[PDB]
C-alpha cells in the first residue's frame, strides 16, 4: 500500500469516478477495475497482462441483463 | 510486488463479478481500488489510498435514470 494503482489515466482529475444509467447500457457492459485499459472505464483485457506480469488476480466488473 | 490487489480473495486467480441490472437498487457503487472491506462494493477506502499514494482512483456507479 505504497504504490499508485492508476499510473496514467486522467491524472488532472483528482478522483476518477464514472456513473452510468442502467437504462443506457446495452445487454452488457464490462468495466475495468485494473486501470490498465486503453478504453477506460471499459475493460479491454489489459488485466491479463497485468496479472501475468505482477502475479495479481484482478479482473473486470460485468453489468448485464438477466 | 507491483500488484493492485493486496488482500482480496487471493485463492481466486482472477476476480470477476457479474450482476444483473434487474437485481440492482436505485444506485450501486462498485469498488475500483481493491481496498474496500465490502468488495465488490465501495466503502470509501479509496480516499485513504489516494491520500497515502498520491493516486486518484474512485468508484463506478450504476444507477437508475432520473
Ligand atoms: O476479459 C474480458 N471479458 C470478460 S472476463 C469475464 C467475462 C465474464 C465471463 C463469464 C460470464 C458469464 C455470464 C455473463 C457474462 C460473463 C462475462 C467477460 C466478458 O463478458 O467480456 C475481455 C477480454 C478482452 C477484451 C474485452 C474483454
Ligand atoms: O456515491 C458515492 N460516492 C460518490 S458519488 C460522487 C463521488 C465523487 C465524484 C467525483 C469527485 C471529484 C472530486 C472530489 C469528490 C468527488 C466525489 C463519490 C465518491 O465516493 O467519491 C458512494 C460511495 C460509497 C457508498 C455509497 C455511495
Ligand atoms: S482491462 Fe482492466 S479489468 Fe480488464
Ligand atoms: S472503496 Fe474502492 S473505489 Fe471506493
Amino acid at each position: 500500500n505504497k504504490a499508485m494503482i492508476n499510473l496514467h489515466i486522467q491524472k488532472d482529475n483528482p478522483k476518477i469516478v464514472h456513473a452510468f444509467d442502467m437504462e443506457d447500457l446495452g445487454d452488457k457492459a464490462v468495466y475495468c477495475r485494473c486501470w490498465r485499459s486503453k478504453k477506460f472505464p471499459f475493460c479491454d483485457g489489459a488485466h491479463t497482462k497485468h496479472n501475468e506480469e505482477t502475479g495479481d488476480n484482478v479482473g473486470p466488473l460485468i453489468i448485464k441483463k438477466k
